[PDB]
């Protein structure tokens, strides 16, 4: 079975400058490995996928040796070239077969959902639990198709920005929140979320306080939200509700290089958002968790990513696969 403190870190299915690591060749550190990308051509509906090196039946073999070692391999969609756009019904099979080919061909535990094209709210699209906009709605409709047709061990993640998520604290509508649909559409069946902490500036927590990214502070209030659930756009009346804390999950860049903008937190400070947010414990930063004793199911981190942490000589890894293995 899937642990309780994960580790789910993004492989490159490229080399960025950080080099390509062969699927046996990954670290055994992680848990779950998240093959990056999925990509469309001109349809921008149906998925491809060829493994940067060797053949594809070495790929499948590949994959089914470290499902074999207790890894979970999942195709990630998403990326400049994972643009999906489903406007209609026919978009929505199209993308729907594609996943399924692609999960049969090379044996893949699931998807993650890493998606930005057309992901904005319609004007007008103000209710969460029933949006209207058709990217959205054939979205959900798609992912939750794709999951009944492997049923309940399907691994369903999704790796949206702050933007899309926390985002709706502030304000519904265009990209804000807009992520808050396709979450509740698909909660029964997502495994968890990682939501991208970096690349993203400061964001507010539900305190109304600003907290900039890379602070254990900012940590800990962009997790709790989901932990939680929150007012959307200062409407106490529009409540997002709680996940389960097995469903939240942390994104965070391996190393500075992975996230320019910013994002990266060191281990030290990490450990206080994580034993603030698992048990309880605070550490001296301005945030007040909502829940006193923590959230001790909390899912794990996912890194961006396994071949920049393999570039820093496995500090994120190695830090974290050992705090989580010392609860
Ligand atoms: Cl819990
Ligand atoms: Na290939
Ligand atoms: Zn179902
Ligand atoms: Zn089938
Ligand atoms: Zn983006
Ligand atoms: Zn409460």
């Amino acid at each position: 079975n899937l642990g309780s403190k994960l580790l789910v870190g993004y492989w490159h299915n490229f080399d960025n400058g950080t080099g390509i690591i062969k699927l046996r060749d990954v670290s055994p550190k992680w848990d779950v490995i998240n093959v990056s990308f999925g990509e469309t051509g001109g349809d921008r509906s149906t998925v491809e996928f060829s493994p940067v090196y060797g053949t594809d039946a070495e790929f499948k073999s590949d994959i089914s040796y470290l499902k074999s070692k207790g890894k979970k391999v999942v195709l990630s969609i998403g990326g400049q070239n994972g643009v999906v756009l489903l406007p209609d019904n026919a978009a929505k099979q199209r993308f729907i077969n594609s996943i399924q080919s692609l999960i049969d061909k090379y044996g893949f535990d699931g998807i993650d959902i890493d998606l930005e094209s057309g992901i904005y709210l319609n004007g007008n699209d103000t209710n969460f639990k029933n949006p209207t906009t058709p990217q959205i709605v054939n979205l959900i409709s798609a992912i939750r198709t794709i999951s009944d047709h492997y049923g309940p061990d399907f691994l369903l993640s999704m790796a949206p920005e702050t933007a899309y998520v926390q985002g709706g604290y502030s304000a519904y509508r265009s990209i804000w929140g807009a992520y808050l649909p396709i979450i509740y559409g698909v909660k029964d069946k997502l495994t968890y979320i990682h939501v991208q902490h970096y690349n993203a500036g400061s964001g507010i927590g539900m305190d109304g306080n600003n907290y900039n990214q890379g602070t254990a502070d900012y940590e800990v209030a962009m997790a709790d939200m989901l932990l939680h659930g929150f007012p959307i756009g200062g409407n106490a009346n529009n409540m997002f509700p709680a996940l389960r804390s097995d469903q939240v999950m942390i994104g965070l860049p391996a190393t500075p290089a992975a996230a320019p903008s910013g994002g990266y937190i060191s281990p030290t400070e990490m450990k206080k958002a994580l034993d603030y947010i698992i048990k309880g414990i605070p550490f001296g930063g301005k945030y007040k968790l909502s829940n006193e004793s923590g959230y001790p199911a909390f899912r794990g981190l996912m890194s961006w990513s396994i071949n920049w942490d393999a570039k820093n000589n496995f500090e994120f890894s190695s830090n974290y696969r050992t705090y989580f293995d010392a609860i």
